């Protein structure tokens, strides 16, 4: 019924045989024929399929309503496996701020296998229009954005895509199955970085991909059967069990970003404040209409380099580390750590000034996290 | 000093922090920064370098005589991330019978990306000169070959590959690097399905890859970061724990495989028997100069499928599953289970005849092998 | 600072070494010495200690305010390795509703040593006063306990053993640390079946031990070493990792407890309701005044036998299994699996009813709880 | 048939639900009831059950030729729950130089609760029947025993416990069931420490019990199921894995081993060599008779403290850590490690002398140990 509820009951994760209350680990490659072909249960070599990952597979599929899941071993390969539903010569439209690791992908490997890319603005859905060329095969969309959180209107990128024939895919890792569902609103494909919320431990490397439509699911089976990057039983095993625990762990952090964004807009050492609850960010309407809550990442603006380094070592509670969606809260400055190979001068262009701040929230107490931060800021 | 001495003290597989004697498994994602680009050791986020992933790599890449191990979510994937170093329009030469998976992914997946495939008889190496185009970048060897176990010259063909300057790889899965090292003969690239013997427990999907090569290194290393078919922290453990004993499985299994190889030999009810070992091989002496043991793959003739299925169950201790390079002798029957979408004529043609058995010989007592297989042939 | 805070930032549980955000599981037997006795980091043979262990050990030290932490391979194994603190001739008062396997334990194995038991009504606490000999050591309280949820005053305990020169030990583990700190009240030492709430994924076996003694400490780490029940590493790992969302799952389980205590006191169908939260349950005021939450254990009758059954068949989010404190609703009827060896007259006299059902609430949404019991009640 | 075969083929280690040649790891402490009281694989809560405890347990009583198996989170849990077997004024003969944990259990722990513990020399059996009591109920025997390898006849000692009404109970660890079945000798209990050579790996802490006999089985099934010393799912998984190549490990250390006492014979630095090979070796034909083979355990008398530590700093292939039975050769000094308390004149009457080295071979080749052993005597 409710949200909390299909986290805890929707899915596969008990065992039918011994009635065992979690998921089996299935640390096992192969399986026993009872004669050629006749397989017990159906399976036959891990790669292929293997009972653990079917576990979580079943689960993500059951989370974002769609009817196939898919486990890989981290997000950007679930990327690399969608976007090898593509052939030399097409053409994927993303939004231009799309993450690191996918930018990567695209434009150092799959462009040398001639898969062509444009980088656009969806946060204007006509802009994607105008992209559209004879040979545009996918859209590619994340929404909220890393670091600035640019929200892209998820319904019209789908009919767009209907409209022109277009595979249209959504990166749905910052807001998690718990508050947006874009398969519910007419997309093709949702995938997420299960290293993130999903797991929610910072302790599993993982990809999962979901999907409604039975022969996209087809060609993704086989492209994960041929390419091979699947999650291990033991990784699929802690993801199950990270997900019981999404609906808490989402909810304590939409109440503590609720109040450190009041905290950091009233500061005086803060400039701007990057988060789509804002009502004047851009789009703030579209995220409310298709979403019911919020990412825990936020991004700010203090004055300088020093300024951001002073705040890292001031907080007792925001660690120092890549990724986010822990248990922890992590605290990053993306223009030394993600940004830094590009100048300055186009780094601070698209608002990636050296003095911004992006924090990931985690579980820990509200009252804490606020006035950890504020007092932080206070030093400066 | 000594092979089995090497197994066992080769690659860094203790803790140093603790003294642990054996690797500790981290099941992590991220890593603790002092400040914001100092790491403790060298690790900030899993997919990039985990330490247990690491050990596996230094196992393989001292095992093989390398200085670079890459540990993947899979053979396959070891394979994609090989072939991703070409570009479209770039051309492949493989062996005409290389493994049914990678035949799947070169002329299903990579060829939508404009590479082009060759395959060729090998076991004759002008046949590679033969085949050499202005665009061909790679040359790819399976030594011996599944399920006929033809031998290919892996010093010729690295010398062929150095002289019109190509990338050399050689699948090394069936002799594993206990009993052959073709880095030691110029290959640039070598690689495993650990799935098999390296793991040795049926119980690990992996890949691994050994180069020699700085450069290639380097751009293995980007493919797997940005393509994200990483082994996770549980499997490399259970890896580097099988390749422990690797060397005292292959041993047992080789004894079992001369035995089982002179009954076969001598039983009325069967034909052909195909193994590098015996005299009439084709380039049985290429395979011991480049080799100082035996795969434990071995494929024989009975009359027909009937008598191959008879077989199969009249054996105590030949299990029906997929895989080889169990704990387990396994058996299964290649017209029937990995060559069944040929049409029968093209399969009597290459081989593949109906009555054709592939046995992988595990580590069971030689004289209950030997004698369990030659009891259950005399049912027929 | 707060609570919910120190679930996530108290402890050891992140690498030193490496910086891993997670405690490495270290599934090792032993460890290397620089010289004889030079150990590095103080390992040297895991049963004496291992480091993934000695992270849960200070993360149930740190949460119950106390300095030992112990961790071993079950709840009955921390009680057996307390006990054991006695000698044969001493005697031990315990509440007389204690926890099936914790009178089985003493009244079974450890009388056949010379360890003399007496069960006392604890809700009185003058009974303990009357029950002391001049051979009593020790004093064992559950509070709250099961199934009818008897509150005993936890810190007039305390002061009744300090005056009799008594150990005293408290099993926490129906409340947790989260709500409930024995060793805050005076109490020697504080014990857990990390089974249920602490674990919270109904995946672990374990029990926790921590005290403030250090002479107590070391008379536990001589036991605990010298009869060897302890935690593995892997199942440390998932306790660690489980305690991180306890104060989340205390909470929502708490918010359900609430609402649906009011659904069972409106009912026809139910009769008495037994919970420490009801102001007209016995020392409701007591319970008040040393926790500041509740369990999650309810009791409630119905009718008969059939009544429960037809219950436990109607609900969709109550499942049938032993237990409790998992992210999973249970229910269960104490006449039929935990009392059915006492004889029904006298199981009717301590309360136990053919139609006492007990129920452990988990983490689904309230609502989804209350209106699917509701529901099954109004079948009967 | 065969002893290798045994290893991979008996005991229950496949799963019959989806044919996984691997057993599953149920990491899982409850189960799902169709009905009250209704199983649907005879599971209901892991500390009573779990099936991959289940698997190891029916794997050691398959190798000992027992009917019933249970796993132990440790070797002295083990030791404990079988003198658990005991009351308060029962006594127990154990021979002289017990290893040191089971000694401390005994005298330290087990007599503060009315156990009475009579140390006596096995190595004739007639001491052993001048020790009996009338409140003697349990005699246990290691053989041979560590450091000095002293051989105890295990039939003789099955006979005399069954004249007297005795429980036996032979330690069986340094022999393993692949060289020595005490039950297949009369004897009642046979246990081991599978922390040593049945994990194999240096990588699992466990016991295991194996037991013919239906009512002891029972007695000692009802003392794990109350004081819960239980094995966890995960290191029961690494212990069936590690069994797989008991035989071969076991095999290849007797090689070395054979080949390594010719060598510490023939060498001037080198006085007394301890091992029951030797034929000079007390009751030599007594262990001939009841095992065929080995321990891998030798001790041997260099001059004095500095000589010892001096060879252990020369040797590159043997490695200071506690334990015995790993892949790793182990080398230690006992009147340093684990006799320290005892005063030193003592330690020289029973043979423990300054320069008393103990190694315990693995699995490196043979030639390796024997010259890396050899030119670091020489350096003496
Ligand atoms: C509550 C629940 C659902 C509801 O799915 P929606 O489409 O979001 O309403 C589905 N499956 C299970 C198992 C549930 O518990
Ligand atoms: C024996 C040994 C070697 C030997 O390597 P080769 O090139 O095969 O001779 C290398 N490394 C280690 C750790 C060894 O023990
Ligand atoms: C908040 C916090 C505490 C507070 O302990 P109390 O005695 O309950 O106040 C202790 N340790 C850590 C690491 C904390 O974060
Ligand atoms: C070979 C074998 C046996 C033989 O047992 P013994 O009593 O030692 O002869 C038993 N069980 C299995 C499964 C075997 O493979
Ligand atoms: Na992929
Ligand atoms: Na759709
Ligand atoms: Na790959
Ligand atoms: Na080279
Ligand atoms: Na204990
Ligand atoms: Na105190
Ligand atoms: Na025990
Ligand atoms: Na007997």
């Amino acid at each position: 019924s409710n949200k909390k509820t299909k986290l805890i009951h929707g899915g596969h994760t008990t065992d039918d045989y011994t009635g065992a209350v979690t998921t089996p680990i299935y640390q096992t490659s192969t399986y026993l024929q009872d004669d050629i072909g006749d397989l017990r249960q159906g399976y036959e070599y891990s790669r292929t399929a293997n009972p653990t990952r079917s576990s979580v597979e079943s689960v993500i599929a059951t989370l974002e309503n769609g009817k196939h899941g898919f486990a890989f071993s981290s997000g950007v390969a679930a990327i690399s496996a969608v976007v090898m539903l593509l052939d030399k010569g097409d053409h994927i439209i993303l939004n231009s701020d799309v993450y690191g690791g996918t930018n990567r992908a695209l434009t150092k490997v799959f462009t040398r296998f001639g898969i062509e890319v444009d980088f656009v603005d969806t946060t204007h859905t006509d802009s994607i229009v105008q992209a559209i060329r004879p040979t545009t095969k996918m859209l590619f969309i994340e929404t909220p954005s890393n670091p600035l959180l640019r929200v892209t209107d998820i319904k019209k990128s789908a009919e767009i895509a209907k409209e022109h024939g277009l595979i249209s895919v959504v990166d749905n890792t910052f807001m998690t199955p718990y508050y947006q569902n874009p398969l519910d609103l007419g997309i093709d494909i949702v995938l997420h970085s299960a290293t993130k919320y999903l797991g929610g431990h910072s302790d599993v490397v993982a990809g999962l991909v979901a999907t409604s439509d039975d022969k996209l699911a087809e060609r993704l089976a086989f492209i994960s059967n041929s390419t091979g990057g699947i999650l291990g039983p033991q990784d699929s095993y802690l993801l199950v069990r990270g997900i019981k625990t999404l609906g808490l762990r989402m909810e304590q952090i939409n109440r503590s970003v609720i109040e450190i964004i009041k905290m950091l807009q009233a500061h005086p050492a803060v400039q701007q404040v990057f988060h789509p609850s804002i009502e004047s960010h851009l789009n703030h309407d579209v995220h409310m209409a298709q979403a019911d809550g919020h990412t825990g990442v936020i991004a700010f603006e203090v004055k300088n380099t020093e300024s951001a380094k002073q705040l890292i070592k001031a907080t007792s509670y925001y660690t120092l580390a890549e990724s986010l969606g822990a248990v922890e809260s992590l605290i990053s400055v993306p223009a030394l750590m993600t940004h830094a190979s590009i100048p300055a001068d186009i780094r601070a262009k698209e608002g990636i000034t050296d003095g911004l701040v992006r924090i990931s929230v985690g579980i820990e107490d509200t009252e804490d996290l606020v006035d950890d931060l504020k007092q932080a800021l206070d030093t400066l």
